[PDB]
């Protein structure tokens, strides 16, 4: 198809996925909210998905900028 390299049945161009989940979401951001449920990485640690998931290998704990 001319001017396509998503896909527009699937949501999210089918471009933005959860492959533990198989979900296709609109947004990156909307994916990356998904993974903020805890037990699921916890079960991506488990089955080997991916070692070290966000809120780990990516966290939103730092930010030392004093005046
Ligand atoms: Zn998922």
């Amino acid at each position: 198809d001319p001017n396509a390299e998503f896909d527009p049945d699937l949501p999210g161009g089918g471009l933005h996925r959860c492959l533990a989940c198989a979900r296709y979401f609109i947004d990156s951001t909307n994916l990356k909210t998904h993974f903020r449920s805890k037990d699921h990485k916890k079960r991506l640690k488990q089955l080997s998905v991916e070692p070290y998931s966000q809120e780990e290998a990516e966290r939103a704990a730092g930010m030392g900028s004093y005046v």
